[PDB]
C-alpha cells in the first residue's frame, strides 16, 4: 500500500478489530443519541440553547489552540531511550551515568527555528534537538541544537535577534533588511552564520544530523570534584544534508518532510540513533583556554579536547497523540540532576530563566503536571501547591510549610550545588569584541574546501543581496575580517545579483 | 488534644509510621540540597538567576490563586455516595436509579452566595448544595440551593441581581441601596426575599439544612414517557438554624464555622445524610397548574403533588486536599444523563449555558479533565481534542472526525432527548407579572407562625432601614401587596429605626 | 528601491527625519542604561536576578504568542471605508444604509482556512473575507468567504469537517484519507467540493475575488417589515486566479504572496474595492422555494432573485502594526445592528455562538476592548463589569444593576428583533438528504465548460488518488450521482493514477 | 442622608442629571431592545441561541473574576501626589526629588496580609502600604509596609512562611499548629512577631499607621556616589491603634472598616497625608555596622542614623471604579528610576522577581498596559512587542530589533546602574544566625512600656494557646531567649488557657 504514516487510520481500525465502537459521549460522559443534527424548533427553526451536545463539543473546538512556541515552533518528536556504554562517573555523579547498561527513557523533539506552526521543514535554519531524560533524580533536559555554536553570546540580544529573524512588525513579511542589518551590527555571529549558509543549513531529515549542547556545562563526581564539559551526540545514520533545489522542492512537495521521514523510519523499525560524547576541561585549563570558555560563539577543538564516549541515544517509539505528547513537550535547560550543573555562560544563564517562564505561559503554571513532562521516574515532594489545572492530589494534605515538624520532605546535603569562586566588579561587561574572526577563519579555510566555499558565498549572496546596499557593505566588510577572500567572493556575486 | 480538624498535621505525621522523608525536590524532580538559604554571591551579595531552586518554587508560588467562583465563592466539600431505596423506574430510566440498592458515588459542595473567599459561613444568605453523581452514563450534576425557589425568573436579570448582592462598583462596600433598589423594582423576589429573612435565612452548619434542585426537570422512562419533576433531599439531622445573634458571634469567632462542622462530623464518623424525593407532574397537570410550572419563584404545593422517596445521600469522607478536590470542583446543570432532562424554565435554560462557560474560564478549557470533575465511571469517547493543559493521552491516535469509516465512537440512539412539541412565535415574553404575591401570602399567613412571622418583619426592616426613603416605600408597597399586615408591620418597624 | 513592503523600515526611519530617537525603557518606563550586556558578577561570572532590564524584556518576549485562529489562521488585513450608493432603506433600516453617500469605517481580513500560521498563501482552499463595519448602532461584522456556499449544513459536523481538513491526530501530517473519507460520506459537500476544485480554488491574491455572506439573513425596515437576503460584494479588480503551476511555485517562492500583494496595492495607492449587492427573498417565496432557503449548500439563482446594488467597499489603509491591528482582530457574526438579523440557517445559528466564544479564549474575556475590536463609533453603555485585562474606566462608578432608579443606561424598544413564528416538535430534524446534486449538476454542466471540467476532475483526482481505494470508490459514486460523466472522468483519470 | 460612601449612587445620579441616560447596548455596541425577558419560542417555551443579548452579557458575567493577590488580597486604594519639601539632591539624582515643591502623581493600596478578598479589615496582621510614583524616569514602586522589619531574612522561607499564615492544606481552616510551628523553628521572626502582637498589630484604619520601605536601598547622586538608606513615611494624622475587642467586633460589624474609613476621609475633604523621611548610611558605616545592614529583621536606630526629611505624601482622590483602579493595581519593587537601586537584601532581591512574575499571572503579560499601571508620565519605547490583550498600537511599525540602523529607541548611558564590587565564594550562606534577639530585647524593655508589654504577652499567649504543648514550649523558649520575663510572663498566661 502506502507508507506507514499515511496508513495511520487503517492500522488503528484493525488493531481495534471486532471490538464494538465506544459510545460517543459528551465531554461530561453523557451518551449522545445523535450528534449530527442540531436540536431545533421545527425542521427549519432556530437552534436551541438547550442543545448542550453542540455547545459542549463546539466549545471545546473553540479552545483547541494553545500558543505555539515562540521559537522552534515547527517540529516533530519521538520517544526512546538512552543506554550507558561507558563509565564516565569519574567526572559526573549523575545517576544517569551510574553504570554501563543503565538505560534511561528519553523524549526528543527536533525542530527548525524561525518558521511558525505551518511552515516547511526543508528550509535553511538551525535545527532543534532537545533531549529529555526521565531520570530517577528528576528530569534532565538537554536542550541542544544541530550546531555547537550560536549567533550571539549575551542573552540580552536574543529577543532582538529572533525578531530580526521573523516577520516585519507591519507588513508581516520576512525582512532581509532586518535579518542582515542585525547580523552586520553583531559580527560575533559570523561563526554560526557561516556554519549556517553551508551544506549544514538544511539537513536531509533529522536522522541525518548531529546534536550538540553548545553551552559549556559542569559535571560533579562523587568526591565533589567539578569539570566543564561539552555534550556531543553524533548520528549513527551518517551526516546527510539536502541541496538548495531539493529542499526548495520539498518545501512545497512535502513541507512536513522531516516529520514523515522520522515517523516512517521508526514505524518500520529502522530506529535512528546517536552516540553521546563529551569534552572534559579543567578550571585550570579554562584558565588557560585562549578564548572565553563559556562564549557560545566558539568551540573546544577536538585536538586539545578529545571526545569521550558516554552512551547511546535510541529513538524507537512514535507519538500516539502528537499534541498531548509532542506539542506539549517542554524542555527546561534548568532541569539538571545533581551531577550536571550549568556554567557561567551568559547565554546559558539566561536560558535557566526563559524555558520554565515561557512554559508557564504556553502550557500553564502547572505544565510539569503534563504526562509527557512529568518526571514519572522520580517522586516529586515539595512545598508548592495549587495553581490552575492542578492534576494529581496536590500532595494531598501534607505540610506545605518548610521547615516543619510533621515529617514532610527534607533537604539533601548530597544534592547540594558545587561552589565555585568569582571575583570582579558586579557590572555589565561589554562582551562585544571577544574575537569574531579566528574560529570563523579556520572554519572557512581548513574545514571547508574550495567547492564548499563556492556554495557558502552563493548561499549568502542569494539572501544578503536583498538587503540594502549599505547593510551589504557592512555585511561584506565583516566577512573580509574573517578573510579578504570571503568578503570579495561574496561581494562579487552581489554586484552580479544587483544585475 | 483538640478536635479531629485541629489535629490534621498531627494525625498525618502519625500515620507516617515508620518511613522517612520523601526527598525535597523541585518541580522537575531534581533533589534539593538546601532550600533555606538563597544562592548568593558572597555572604552579603546579590542573588543568582542560577538559583533555579528559588525561581522554580517562587514561580509556582506566584500562581497558586485562580479566579474564585463568580457567585458562591465560600464553601466546603465532602464525598460519599447515593443509594436507591425506592423504585421510580416507572418515572426515569436513568442508571442512577437502576434497581434498589444501586450505589452511585457522589461529591457534594456547600457554600454561600454573595460573600467572597474571605467571608464567613454563618451569615444571612442562601446556601449552595450541589451534588455530583458519578454514574455509568456520565456525571449528573444536581446544582441546588437550600431552598426550592429563587428571587428571579429570567436569567437575563441574574447577573444584575448578583451584582446588587455584592459591592458597589466604586466604594467596594456592600450597598443596601443597591440590594433593595433592585428587589423593590422586581417584586417577583418577594417570595424568596421572605424565605431568606425567615428563620431559615441562616442554617446551623451545612448538615442541618435542606436541599432542592429548585427548578422543574424532566424524567423519561425506558418507555419514552416523560413527566415533569422536582427533586427534594431533606436532612436527616433535622432542620437547625442560628439566631441572628449567634450567626454574628460565630461570624467573627469562627468565620469558617460551616467548614469544621461538616469536617469533624465526618471525621468523628458522624456522617450526614438527606432523603431524596421527587414531585411528579404529568404534562396534562402542568397545562392546568394555576401558575407557570416552570416559574422559579413558585412551588408545587405538597398536597397536590406529594414527595416520593427515591434514595439516600451519604457524605462519609472528607477531602484530602481542599483545593484540588473542592475549590477546583465543577458542577454543570447541563450534565444530565439519559432519563433526565431540563424544562422550558427560563432560568434553568440559562444555567444550561453559564456553568460550563465559566468553568472553562475559572479552571480552563480541559476542566472536565480535572480528577474531581472527570467522570471516572464512564467511558468518555468522542471527537473533542487538544485544548490548553490537555491531560490524559488525548484519546490517542483515534479517528477524529464524525462520521468516519474507522470504528471511532458511535452514537447510542437509546439516549436521544425526549421529543416535545412547542408552538408559537419566537419572542421576548414578559414574565415579570406572573403573580409574585399569591404563594408569598400563603407562606406568610399559613406556613409561618405569628412568632416567627414577627422575626421576619424584623430581619427585613433591619436591612431595608439603611436604604434611601424612596427605596423603603416601594419595598413596603410590595410586601403590602402580599399582605397589608406585612408591609405595615415592617414599615412601623422602620420608622423606629428611622429615628 | 523595491516594492513599498520591502522598504517598510526605510520609509520609517525616513518618516521621522527630524526627530531624535526615543529613550530605551523597561515596561515601567525606567530608562535603560545598557541593553546589550547582562549584569554578571565578574566578566565571566553568573547572572544576577538583580538584572531587571533583562528579566523585564525576556519575560515579555517569552509570552509574545497567543493562540492562532482555530481556522483561517494565515491571513492578511486592511482598513478603508464603506459608502452607500443605492437606497435599500425599504428592506433594512440599518443605520449603515441610512442614506446615499454615507461612509462607514470598515476593517477587513483575508485568509485561507486549513493552513496554520507558517502556511503558504497560494494553495487550494476556500478564502475568508471578513468585513467589520464600525456603525453608529455598534459594530456589524459580515464574516464571509470567497464562495457563496459551504461543505456542510449543520454546525455539529463542522468541528469534524475541519479536523479532517487538518493534520492527523498522530502523525501530524495532512491525511487525504481523512479528507475524502469525510467528504465521501457527506454528499452535501459536492456543491462546494466542486467549486473548490475549480479554478476558483486558488485566487490570484485577495484583490481578485468576490465576497459573499453565504448565509441567508433577514433584513428589517422601519415598519418592522422583514425579508430574507444574501450579501455579495464583487471585486472591482476583476476575477483572477492562479494556475496549479504558478500557485505551487509561489507556495515556496513567496508563501506570503497574498500579504505582499494587498500591502503593495494599498501602499502605492492602487486601492482595491468591491461593490456590495444583495438578493431579496420575501418570506412568501422562501416557502415555495424548490430547496430549503436556509441550506448553506444552496444558492438563489440570479435568475429569480436578481442582485441589487447597495454601495462600495474600499480598502485604502494598510495596518501599521500587524499583530495589534490584524492578528488581534476579531469578527462575530452575532454583531448585527438593528434592521439586520439572522435566518434559521442551522449553520448560521451555531456561528452566533462560536465566534464570541473563541475570542473569549484566543484574545481573552475583554477582547472587545482591544482597539481594532472596539465599536469606537458607538457608545458602549451596559451593566457589564470587570474581567481580566479590563481597560477604559470599566464604566466608572455607574450603577451596575438593571433595573435601577439612578439613571443608568436604558433599553431601546425600537431595536427589538423582528418576531417570527415557527411550529413543530423540538427535535433533531435530519437534513442529510436535502438534495445534494441538483445545483451541483448545474455547476458541472452550465457554469463550466469542457476546458474546465477537465481541470476540475484533474484537480480532484490529483488529491483523491491518495485515499484508500474503498474511499475513492465512495467518492466517484457521489460524483456520478451529480453526473455520470463526472465520476468517470475522475475515475478514469484516477485509474491512471493507480499505476 | 448618611456618609459619602453610602450616598455613592445617589450622587452619581444627581451629578449625572440633566442628561438623558445612555442607550443600553451589547459588548459590541449594538442597542438591546429588551434586556429583561429572554428569547424563547412561545411564552412557556425553550431559550434560543438566537438570543445573543443574553449570551453576550452572560458570557462576560461568567468571567468577571481574576485571581486575587496571593498575599494582601484584602485592601483599599486611593490616589494623590507627592511634594518634595527638602533637598536630598546630594543623595539621589532621582528626578522625583529634583526640586522643592515638585509634585508627582501617586497611587496607594493599603492591605492586610493573609486574609482573602472577603476577609475583614481589622485583625492582627501587618499592613501593606504601596506607593506608586509616576515619575519622568518611569514609575517607582515603593512597596512598603506598616512596619520596618519582617518575619524572615531569606526569600526561600517566604512561600513557606505565608503558608503557615493561611488555611490548612486539607481542612482549609486557619491553623495555629502551622502558625507557631513555623515561628518556633524560625526564631529570627522574634522581632516582627513582638511588633505584630504589640499595640501596632491593629491600626485604627489606614490613616493612623506609618509606612516603611522596610528593606535597605541604595541611593545614587549625579556624581555616581552611592549610599544605603531606609524609607519612612510617618502619618500626619498620628498613630492610632484599635483595641483587641474594638477591632474584634468591628470585624463582623464592619469588615470593610478600613475601606469605608478611607473613602469617607477623602470624600469629605479630610485628605490624609504622610511625611517622607530617609535614613542614610554610607558603605564605610555599612561596614562597621554590627549585624547585617541588609537583614530585614533588623532596624537602623535614629540614634546613630538620624531621620532626614524628604517630602509629603497626600491622598486627595478616591477610585472612580475599584476593579479597574485598585484591584488591577500592580506594584513592582523592581520598578526603580535612575537614582534608586536595590541592596544586597536577600529578601528584597527575591522580591525583585516575584512581583512582575506574579503580575503576568494574576493580570496578564501586558499588565503595565492597564491604565493605572501604565507609566504615563514617562514615554515607553522599546523593543518589546505583542503578547495577549496587547493594548495601544504596540509601538506601530517601529523597528523591533536592537541594535538597528533605523533610528529606533536609543539607550541612556546616564541610567547605567551603580557598579558595586563583590568578592566571596558563591554558595548558600546560612543566615539563620544573625542575631534574632538583640534588637528585639531593646523593644520589650526599652521601646515597650510596662502597659503595652502586658498585652503583648497576653496577645501572643491568647493565640499560641491553641498549639500542641510541644510547640508552645519551643515558642516560650525563644521568647525567653529574648528576655527571661518575656517567656516567663507568656508561659504563665499559657497555663491558665491550658485550662
Ligand atoms: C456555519 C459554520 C461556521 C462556524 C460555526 C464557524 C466558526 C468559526 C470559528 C469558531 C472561527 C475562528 C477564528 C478567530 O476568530 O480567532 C471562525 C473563523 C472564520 N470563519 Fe468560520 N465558521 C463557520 C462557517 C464559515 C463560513 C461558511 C465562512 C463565511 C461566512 C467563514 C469565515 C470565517 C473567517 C473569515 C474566519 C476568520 C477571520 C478573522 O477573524 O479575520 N466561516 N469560524
Amino acid at each position: 500500500n502506502r507508507d506507514p504514516a499515511s496508513d495511520q487510520m487503517k492500522h488503528w481500525k484493525e488493531q481495534r478489530a471486532a471490538q464494538k465502537p465506544d459510545v460517543l459521549t459528551t465531554g461530561g460522559g453523557n451518551p449522545v443519541g445523535d450528534k449530527l443534527n442540531s436540536l431545533t424548533v421545527g425542521p427549519r427553526g432556530p437552534l436551541l440553547v438547550q442543545d448542550v451536545v453542540f455547545t459542549d463539543e463546539m466549545a471545546h473546538f473553540d479552545r483547541e489552540r494553545i500558543p505555539e512556541r515562540v521559537v522552534h515552533a515547527k517540529g516533530a518528536g519521538a520517544f526512546g531511550y538512552f543506554e550507558v556504554t561507558h563509565d564516565i562517573t569519574r567526572y559526573s555523579k549523575a545517576k544517569v551515568f551510574e553504570h554501563i547498561g543503565k538505560r534511561t527513557p528519553i523524549a526528543v523533539r527536533f525542530s527548525t527555528v524561525a518558521g511558525e506552526s505551518g511552515s516547511a521543514d526543508t528550509v535553511r535554519d538551525p535545527r532543534g534537538f532537545a533531549v529529555k531524560f526521565y531520570t530517577e533524580d528528576g528530569n534532565w533536559d538537554l536542550v541542544g541544537n544541530n550546531t555547537p555554536i550560536f549567533f550571539i553570546r549575551d542573552a540580552l540580544l536574543f529577543p532582538s535577534f529572533i525578531h530580526s529573524q521573523k516577520r516585519n512588525p507591519q507588513t508581516h513579511l520576512k525582512d532581509p533588511d532586518m535579518v542582515w542589518d542585525f547580523w552586520s551590527l553583531r559580527p560575533e555571529s559570523l561563526h554560526q552564520v557561516s556554519f549556517l549558509f553551508s551544506d549544514r543549513g538544511i539537513p536531509d531529515g533529522h536522522r541525518h544530523m548531529d546534536g550538540y549542547g553548545s553551552h559549556t556545562f559542569k559535571l560533579v563526581n562523587a568526591d565533589g570534584e567539578a569539570v566543564y564539559c561539552k555534550f556531543h551526540y553524533k548520528t549513527d545514520q551518517g551526516i546527510k544534508n539536502l541541496s538548495v533545489e531539493d529542499a526548495a522542492r520539498l518545501a512545497h512537495e512535502d513541507p512536513d518532510y522531516g516529520l514523515r521521514d522520522l515517523f516512517n523510519a521508526i514505524a518500520t523499525g529502522n530506529y535512528p540513533s546517536w552516540t553521546l560524547y563529551i569534552q572534559v576541561m579543567t578550571f585550570s585549563e579554562a584558565e588557560i583556554f585562549p578564548f572565553n570558555p563559556f562564549d557560545l560563539t566558539k568551540v573546544w577543538p577536538h585536538g586539545d579536547y578529545p571526545l569521550i564516549p558516554v552512551g547511546k541515544l535510541v529513538l524507537n517509539r512514535n507519538p500516539v497523540n502528537y499534541f498531548a505528547e509532542v506539542e506539549q513537550l517542554a524542555f527546561d535547560p534548568s532541569n539538571m540532576p545533581p551531577g550536571i550543573e550549568p556554567s557561567p555562560d551568559k547565554m546559558l544563564q539566561g536560558r535557566l530563566f526563559a524555558y520554565p517562564d515561557t512554559h508557564r505561559h504556553r502550557l500553564g503554571p502547572n505544565y510539569l503536571q503534563i504526562p509527557v513532562n512529568c518526571p514519572y521516574r522520580a517522586r516529586v515532594a515539595n512545598y508548592q501547591r495549587d495553581g490552575p489545572m492542578c492534576m494529581m492530589d496536590n500532595q494531598g494534605g501534607a505540610p506545605n510549610y518548610y521547615p516543619n515538624s510533621f515529617s514532610a520532605p527534607e533537604h539533601q546535603p548530597s544534592a547540594l550545588e558545587h561552589r565555585t569562586h568569582f571575583s570582579g566588579d558586579v557590572q555589565r561587561f561589554n562582551s562585544a569584541n571577544d574575537d569574531n574572526v579566528t574560529q570563523v577563519r579556520t572554519f572557512y579555510l581548513k574545514v571547508l574546501n574550495e567547492e564548499q566555499r563556492k556554495r557558502l558565498c552563493e548561499n549568502i549572496a542569494g539572501h544578503l543581496k536583498d538587503a540594502q546596499l549599505f547593510i551589504q557593505k557592512k555585511a561584506v566588510k565583516n566577512f573580509s575580517d574573517v578573510h579578504p577572500e570571503y568578503g570579495s567572493r561574496i561581494q562579487a556575486l552581489l554586484d552580479k545579483y544587483n544585475e
